[PDB]
């Protein structure tokens, strides 16, 4: 099945999951050269102050913080998105080295790792339901790049030694996303898909401008982590990352001039 070594990654998608060349792909390169300003963009919303974080899991191709979205706790809005999309789980995709790691590239820019922050929109009533439309998810895509520790991400890297491998899973309460989250919501926009798959095509892209910073000793504990299952060869969980895909026929907008 499918994964991110040389027999399985992101060049062999494709044959089970067809979709990997279609025409509206993640992640991207962003040209923020050509990305318009659009005044039309409300500002974003980011309302997280009552998320309930439920568990996390590494389900063998890396690990979701997950949330309980049986109510309408933590949302996101305004922005380009029409309507209420709710918080369900997010995850990082990182890099073995520092240099890469980022899906999204910002001028061919790659960063040490991306937070994808996944809502569903609550029209479609459920997650399963939403990720059969074409507006049913929104993902916040935050980059970090190596420098300063974010205080905020430390107990998610405190609890990755108790879900080394594939399928275990921790309790994971009173977790508050919003110690992940950078000053500024200045953010570009597009419309792609899953970056994993079944690289379904329901996604409203909302990729920050700016990044967050986390320590060199933050991302060396994601780097510790494991593909494999417990009791199998031990493969690092690094370089859960696709390549920047083919814009086609996209334009990606900027929320600021
Ligand atoms: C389930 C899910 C949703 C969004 C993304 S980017 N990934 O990788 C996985
Ligand atoms: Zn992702």
């Amino acid at each position: 099945h499918w994964g991110y070594g040389k027999h399985n990654g992101p060049e062999h998608w494709h044959k089970d999951f067809p979709i990997a060349k279609g025409e509206r792909q993640s992640p991207v390169d962003i040209d923020t050269h050509t990305a318009k300003y659009d005044p039309s963009l409300k500002p974003l919303s980011v309302s997280y102050d009552q998320a309930t974080s439920l568990r996390i899991l590494n389900n063998g191709h890396a690990f979701n913080v997950e949330f309980d979205d049986s109510q309408d706790k933590a949302v996101l809005k305004g922005g380009p998105l029409d309507g209420t999309y709710r918080l369900i789980q997010f995850h990082f995709h990182w890099g073995s080295l520092d240099g890469q790691g980022s899906e999204h590239t910002v001028d061919k820019k790659k960063y040490a790792a991306e937070l994808h922050l996944v809502h569903w929109n609550t029209k479609y009533g459920d997650f399963g339901k939403a990720v059969q439309q074409p507006d049913g998810l929104a993902v916040l895509g935050i980059f970090l790049k190596v420098g300063s520790a974010k205080p905020g991400l430390q107990k998610v890297v405190d609890v990755l030694d108790s879900i080394k491998t594939k399928g275990k899973s921790a309790d994971f309460t009173n977790f508050d996303p919003r110690g992940l989250l950078p000053e500024s919501l200045d953010y570009w926009t597009y419309p792609g898909s899953l970056t994993t798959p079944p690289l379904l095509e329901c996604v409203t892209w909302i990729v920050l401008k700016e990044p967050i910073s986390v320590s060199s000793e933050q991302v060396l504990k994601f780097r510790k982590l494991n593909f494999n299952g417990e009791g199998e060869p031990e493969e690092l969980m690094v370089d859960n990352w696709r390549p920047a895909q083919p814009l086609k026929n996209r334009q990606i907008k900027a929320s600021f001039k």
